[PDB]
């Protein structure tokens, strides 16, 4: 969207800031999930679990920037590339590169810009971004909290924040695409898939089936 | 029995519904006497320096009269400010035993505590992925109980400002002495937000916290 601002969107009864385009894939493309996963797209079959498959990077990032992208949209995907960790940095840099023709940057700019001193930073503002009432500024806590996390289980305690912004969706996707779910976060993962389902279960049950079943 | 936020005039509570009404009761005279204030009301909204005793703080939890809804909601406060007032907890649950009520976390008060806090804390982990206010009540309460630093404590406490219970956090702070080098920006957040919504319905209270 032509706006800097973090906005949550929602598709027929999937609510998500960090994943916008997969989840209108998944409201358009449901059937084909369904009945020829193969055919579909390679990250929402395997977060729809309709493929075992584990999606390629570059198939994230077709997904996270699809050609025509606007800034705002740039923007948010972004803020997921720095989410999903090391092995998409790169790309983060480069779509910074990008924007600062047109003048525009990531508001983060400061860990691509001493890691150490930045996060520290980050760290307090992340703490007084919370405390404020607006999405927006509960969205850059979680993502600052997530990038600041060492290990999987802390990044998955600090993602699992989402789910107090009805974005049980966002913290699900994270738990499948970097591998989350373990003995220990197992009954979590559980609740926050149930709390997905039900959202589902009233709009696109196909899509509710294919993640319960197969 | 379920845990359910109340308001008084501007001051949402779920910790403190009596400090908040004794507010309402009194505002005159916090803003205009204060010395003659109780004092656990004067030192939180900053009519006094004086802090409060524990005595203070236990008459405000449980007047003369209170119910079993108030009882339990006041043994919520008392676990949440920490080991000081467990031998309180414990005589208000042995109490509530002979009417067949019991506090839903007095496991804590029972044999081997790390083995109960280790239990409390999973169950405080999934309680907050419900969608209820109560279950994430009941998650920061877990939370705050498994803290042992202030630095840790007034995190977890922090945790009330996403329910709107700013004014909860803020008590907890003055009360617990959680404002330090390392938390005054965050609190001058909590405290601000607070006054926001007091400032719409008593601002001549919301005045002595700012300014004395």
């Amino acid at each position: 969207m032509d706006t800097n601002k973090r906005e949550i969107v929602e598709f027929l009864g999937i609510r998500t800031y960090f994943f916008p385009n997969l989840a209108l894939y998944a409201v358009n493309n449901d059937e084909l999930l369904v009945s020829d996963p193969n055919k579909a797209n390679s990250f929402a079959a395997y977060v729809f679990g309709a493929s075992d498959k584990k999606p390629s990077v570059d198939d994230i990032v077709q997904i996270l920037f699809p050609s025509g992208s606007d800034s705002g949209t740039i923007l948010t995907s972004m803020d997921t590339l720095l989410a999903l960790g090391p092995d998409f940095l790169t790309e983060f840099k480069k779509r910074n590169q990008d924007l600062a023709r047109f003048n525009l940057t990531h508001d983060l700019s400061i860990l691509a810009q001493d890691e150490d001193a930045a996060k520290k930073k980050l760290n307090l503002m992340g703490r007084k971004a919370k405390l404020q009432k607006t999405e927006a500024a509960k969205i850059l806590a979680i993502l600052i909290k997530t990038i600041n996390s060492e290990e999987n289980y802390e990044k998955f305690t600090e993602l699992s924040e989402l789910c107090g912004l009805d974005l049980d969706f966002d913290a699900y996707v994270f738990t499948k695409i970097l591998g989350l779910e373990d003995e220990d976060t197992a009954d979590e993962v559980e609740v926050i898939r149930d709390n997905f389902l039900n959202r589902l279960d009233q709009t696109k049950p196909k899509l509710a089936d294919i993640i319960r079943n197969g």
